[PDB]
């Protein structure tokens, strides 16, 4: 783990970030990497920011085809919170996606999902075109890959969050925080005032402050953001 | 060593199995006490904790009767920070009465790993002893395994206790149900959702009412928050 904390603090661009993960990739016996985060909202159109060194033709195909929508590594890494070893030849769904992925050497993968601050979900994926991932290779590397990815997640977070989730800077008062907690379970302004023995006018006022902080147009949208960011906790 | 464990874990089916397996890691890594637990994501307003420990029973009842999950800074660290915490009770100047009582029971030198898991669960392993501070060489010696085993314990603990502490986690939602809840998550009205999908208000409302039941919620906001927190909207 030595030196990595030092390099992750001197990183200021994605090009420096890209270079770090590339060396982690090579120093650990793999051909390709991808690293990215899903921004937690808007929920209707979820936006991914990732880097990779895959063949450039695969990168354009992957982007044009919107292959995050179908990629089982992405679709499963959103619901499983633990590392996953994969082999592209094992998948019988999306066989077209996997055929041209295998065509590019994207065959034996190791994917490490982490949840981080601000509702970011990040994944490190290390891939190579040949040589199965040993069971002995797992124990030798699993602890460091797990550890480095939770460091990368933080740096990739610190780097991109103020743009890829702007509301990451929002801080709510205690009063604001409670208004949104009750608005989360669907309470009206009046029900909250009753519960907390304050006026409906005051309840509005606090929710309206928090909506604006959260660049939201109604309180149901603001509420879902505050939860997703971790502001309700 | 960790290979023995993935087998022991792939076969656990009871909380007493879990309890004794975590009691064994505590002793084999030099600690007097342990706690492992998870925070259910619902209800947001008063979310429930389910944990195990071997603390003095005088401390277990006291932690519950006083509702200490709400001021315990070790818990509060795990919810807000995604990093592990090495702690020494006597260092804390806030919530003094809490720490006097806990230091009275020898819950003094601790190491707490928080991990996020399925269904919006948040879990934490803590190991404690009454003496010998946790020094930076001991950290390096045992850090890798502790973070590793915590991610393993939470999977198994979530497997075990999810049906009870978040019973909505088994809910499956229709394609249509999923997307009426995604549009409700930004506060669109039934009519607004209708015009977006070019369907009738009442068919929007039917999907929402059916998801509300499945999610055991009494309004579409509560159900959307539950669906979101569990992972059904992704
Ligand atoms: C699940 C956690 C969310 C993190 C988002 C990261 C975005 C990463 C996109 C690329 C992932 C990735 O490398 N997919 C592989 C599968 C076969 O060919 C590929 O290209
Ligand atoms: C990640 C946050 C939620 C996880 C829920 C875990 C519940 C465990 C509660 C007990 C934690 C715990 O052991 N706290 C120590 C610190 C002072 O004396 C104590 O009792």
């Amino acid at each position: 783990r030595e030196g990595y904390l030092e390099i992750l603090s001197r990183i200021t661009t994605e090009e420096e970030f890209f270079s770090l993960v590339l060396e982690i990739c090579g120093n650990y016996g793999f051909e390709f990497f991808s690293f990215g985060a899903r921004a937690p909202f808007p929920l209707t159109a979820p936006k991914y920011h990732f880097l990779s060194n895959y063949p450039g033709e695969w990168k354009s195909r992957y982007i044009s085809e919107d292959y995050t929508s179908i990629d089982p590594i992405v679709r499963h890494g959103l619901l499983e919170y633990t590392p996953l070893i994969w082999n592209g030849e094992d998948f019988q769904e999306n066989r077209f996606f996997w055929e041209e992925a295998l065509h590019h050497g994207i065959r034996h993968g190791w994917s490490i999902p982490v949840r981080g601050k601000y509702g970011l979900i990040s994944m490190l994926s290390l891939v190579r075109s040949s040589e199965s991932i040993a069971a002995t290779e797992i124990l030798e590397k699993e602890s460091f890959l797990l550890w480095i990815t939770s460091m990368l997640q933080a740096t990739f977070g610190d780097l991109l969050a103020p743009r890829i989730v702007p509301e990451s800077n929002v801080r709510l008062t205690a009063r604001e925080t409670e208004m949104l907690k009750w608005t989360a379970v669907g309470k009206t302004y009046g029900e909250i005032g009753l519960i907390l023995s304050i006026d409906q006018r005051t309840v509005k006022f606090h929710i309206v402050n928090a909506m604006r902080k959260l660049n939201s147009s109604n309180k149901a949208e603001a509420t879902m953001k505050a939860y997703a960011i971790g502001l309700l906790n």
